[PDB]
């Protein structure tokens, strides 16, 4: 035996006490190890957060794709963001199953559909909405991370940091920069031009 | 003038009576022409049908992706079907905007999450569920088509026939054939083998 | 014999009663079958509609190609639209002969030549004119389709739906989006910039 | 000076107090910095854990490579797992030397050699054994991580998370899925078929 900063290390002897950690009933995960209910439930929450964000971005896409709005760069940007939030949800679903939890998909609420806001202009308002949405997803990611830290699940904390937190802060800066640019160019010709550059970036 | 089977043809003279059909208020679609509220609402219904079907297939994927179920071909099949139903929804959203209607995304209900059914076996039960889901989407597509026929919207009927109905009957035969094969191979080794062939088809 | 929803199916026996349906006089179409006078006349109307639309677009091209107007993207756009409307006319002429009708080209009226409209600006006014023209062609296409439905000519209805109606609604959305963009960018630098993007799209 | 959440930041001035942190005796590591004895000892434990796991997998390989067992896919799977556990040990040895600790290789115990288990069947029993072994290695990795957290060694925690924990949970799901599949296919033809698919995966 070895005790290292209070942590007991039992030496390697045999694989048999762990054979009891091989479940013998077919409805139970065999992979699950040190993956507690709180972390399972917090992953399920973040799946519903990302999916709802995907749906919200699809609603934004549907508005700017209107012929009388005609901001194709915005529409494509919001469509791709919807695809991305859904990929996040899917990656979290795969992770849940990798750790042996159960994915529990919840309801998705009606999102906002109209983004007609003449004072700021539709484009600036919607990009600010997108920024707020990303910050909301980031808050939930931080909640998820706090659960994982409290449960001493270091594989989960690293998963969240490496797979989601870094992309999240990069998405927020990018959209923040879009808001700043839209404020600088102003409504009308400036917005249209920004939209054309968005369309070119989106290839 | 020419009246042909009761249909009045006025000869081509000038483009001015149609300039009044160019809306001058910015919140109204300029494209909209002979696209009535019933067709707009029926497209919105089919968008919600396809999206709910996408969500249901994602829930199916999440179950078969479990380590204790371990039917990777099924999981991938259901994941791809979820992607496909979402693409259908998106194509219908694009169409709505092409015709000048408004996309109205509605709520998505909690789907079924557990497909543990020992008598039929999980694989056969889920493939039968998928078949029932496709038939449900086909019924809604037929409702949508009946609205378009009643409203004399021939571009919409052709759109529905060419873009969705043909794929729909092809999907149903494919999944029907999967059900038939799963019944023939039986539970256990047969199901696993069918799953391996599904995985190979899915590249 | 078989009667199916009221439709009499006589079984296949021989090809001789149809030899009388092989005309023996050289001025008559041998191909013509279930292609009635109303459909022949409605196709001839749509040929004259598309040709007049071609001529109108050529007049628009001739205005924006002026050195003091100098909107080359618009000029090229209207030139290509003129080519396209003429191709539609030609495709309808080919179809008329495929079905065994007679093409009857009618007169083309003097179109509008001056599009100097300072309040909206030449570019916005002309794009709205183009939108109205496309909607006028779409109305005639719907008249043509209604004749074909009433005459129970399903090959013709499908021809109209597949070859013209889908392109027509796509052209209308595209031009509607152009109108919306021109309103957003405003006269002067915005219009010129929109024109430059039109020129780039037109390769 | 700057104190930030209690953490003292002394400003950059010169490199001389750290020249005393350059050891002048040849038997001492010059690299070692903030790498305490508990972390050094915990790395040495995990090296012995991975090596023992390598040896156990080699014993498994040696059994299934027998002509009367003849499960070549299993034999190759266990051989490659043995190579992988040894690579883990080696990577941990390299890390120990990177941080300036001393690698201390310990004894390796006789592993189990016979895996003749007729009730479950040799293949299912051995795959469950492998699962238990991976879970045992994961427990030790968690012990190692807890030592590093307690000693505030963030480079070590990240090393463990990025290099080992993620692969570990992926290995466990993969082997869990193998157990589930072996249970589904059953002994005899099913096991042989699973073995053939294992052999194909292993290229
Ligand atoms: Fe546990
Ligand atoms: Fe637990
Ligand atoms: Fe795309
Ligand atoms: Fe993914
Ligand atoms: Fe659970
Ligand atoms: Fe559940
Ligand atoms: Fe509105
Ligand atoms: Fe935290
Ligand atoms: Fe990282
Ligand atoms: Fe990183
Ligand atoms: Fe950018
Ligand atoms: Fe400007
Ligand atoms: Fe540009
Ligand atoms: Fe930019
Ligand atoms: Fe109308
Ligand atoms: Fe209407
Ligand atoms: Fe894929
Ligand atoms: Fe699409
Ligand atoms: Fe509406
Ligand atoms: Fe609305
Ligand atoms: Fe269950
Ligand atoms: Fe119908
Ligand atoms: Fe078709
Ligand atoms: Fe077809
Ligand atoms: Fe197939
Ligand atoms: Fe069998
Ligand atoms: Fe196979
Ligand atoms: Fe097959
Ligand atoms: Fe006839
Ligand atoms: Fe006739
Ligand atoms: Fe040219
Ligand atoms: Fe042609
Ligand atoms: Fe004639
Ligand atoms: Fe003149
Ligand atoms: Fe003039
Ligand atoms: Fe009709
Ligand atoms: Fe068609
Ligand atoms: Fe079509
Ligand atoms: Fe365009
Ligand atoms: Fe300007
Ligand atoms: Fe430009
Ligand atoms: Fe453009
Ligand atoms: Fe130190
Ligand atoms: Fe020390
Ligand atoms: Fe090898
Ligand atoms: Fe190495
Ligand atoms: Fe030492
Ligand atoms: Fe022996
Ligand atoms: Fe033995
Ligand atoms: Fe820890
Ligand atoms: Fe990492
Ligand atoms: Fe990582
Ligand atoms: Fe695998
Ligand atoms: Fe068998
Ligand atoms: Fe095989
Ligand atoms: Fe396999």
């Amino acid at each position: 035996k070895e005790v290292l900063s209070g942590v007991v290390f039992q030496p390697f002897e045999e694989i048999k006490g762990e054979l009891s950690l091989v479940p013998q009933t077919p409805d139970k995960s065999l992979a699950r190890q040190k993956f507690v209910d709180e972390c399972e439930a917090a992953i399920n929450e973040q799946i519903n957060v990302e999916y709802n964000a995907s749906y919200a971005y699809h609603s934004l896409f549907a508005y700017f794709d209107r012929d009388n709005v005609a901001l194709k760069g915005f529409a494509k940007f919001f469509k791709e963001s919807s695809d991305e939030e859904r990929e996040h949800a899917e990656k979290l679903m795969k992770y849940q199953n990798t750790r042996g939890g159960r994915v529990r998909l919840q309801s998705i609420v009606t999102p906002l559909t109209e983004f007609d806001h003449p004072e700021k202009g539709d484009a600036l308002y919607a990009m600010e909405l997108a920024l707020a949405l990303e910050k909301l997803v980031n808050e939930k990611l931080h909640n998820l991370h706090a659960v994982a830290t409290r449960c001493n699940d270091p594989q989960l904390t690293d998963f969240i940091e490496s797979e989601f937190l870094a992309d999240q802060v990069e998405d927020i800066k990018k959209i923040s920069e879009y808001v700043a640019q839209l404020r600088r160019v102003g409504k009308g010709h400036g917005v249209w031009h920004f939209d054309q550059k968005l369309l070119e970036e989106e290839a």
